[PDB]
């Protein structure tokens, strides 16, 4: 009983991005993300959520993408960051038949970059390369409740409750 979410972001430059993503519930594809930042398709393949509730979830995902893009632009603006690049975000929750296991792992240009430590709602480097980019990204992720305790709540409560409601 799990929900997994995958987001791949292709940045031609800091300001133009193409998204490709999907989610699966119990190992079955349930959602698809596709399109440029200006017009991104976000679809549930199965009518799991009622329309008013889905429109709420769709809106939240759109706002996430805008904040994600904002952070990538800020890293570019403050550190040396070379484009084009790809970012992979892999996150979700898994319910043992006890405590849920949740995760959020980020790769850049196919290499491990940062990941979320839910035990303390903190981000760590997954690379051994000491890097102004990695250091600056961590400083931003670890400075805001949105990417700390609020993200832990999304993974530990929202995603788990989605699995509990729909598997
Ligand atoms: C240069 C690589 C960037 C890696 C970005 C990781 C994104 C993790 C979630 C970010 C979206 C939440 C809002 C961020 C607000 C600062
Ligand atoms: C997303 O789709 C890709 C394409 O096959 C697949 O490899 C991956 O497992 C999927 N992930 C999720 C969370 O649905
Ligand atoms: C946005 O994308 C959808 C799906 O590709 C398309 O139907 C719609 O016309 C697009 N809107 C534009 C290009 O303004
Ligand atoms: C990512 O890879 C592309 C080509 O593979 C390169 O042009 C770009 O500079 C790379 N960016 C980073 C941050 O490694
Ligand atoms: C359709 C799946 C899109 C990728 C997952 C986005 C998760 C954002 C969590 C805040
Ligand atoms: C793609 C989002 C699925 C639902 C997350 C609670």
């Amino acid at each position: 009983q799990r929900l997994h979410m995958l987001q791949i972001s292709y940045f031609r430059d800091p300001y133009h991005v193409w998204y490709q993503g999907n989610a699966s519930l119990g190992g079955h594809l349930t959602h698809v993300l596709e399109g440029p930042d200006t017009n991104t398709t976000i679809i549930q393949l199965q009518p799991l959520q009622e329309p008013e509730s889905w429109a709420r979830t769709q809106s939240g995902l759109q706002s996430y993408l805008l904040q994600f893009h904002g952070l990538v632009r800020l890293v570019h603006q403050e550190r040396t960051l070379a484009f084009p690049l790809t970012i992979r975000c892999f996150l979700g929750c898994e319910l043992p038949p006890s405590r849920a296991h949740v995760f959020f792992e980020v790769a850049v240009n196919g290499s491990s970059f940062v990941s979320f430590r839910p035990e303390r709602a903190l981000w760590q480097a997954d690379t051994q390369v000491t890097s102004g980019v990695v250091t600056f990204t961590l400083q931003q992720l670890n400075a805001y409740n949105r990417t700390r305790y609020e993200l832990r709540e999304f993974l530990e409560d929202t995603c788990v409750q989605y699995v509990q409601k729909h598997i």
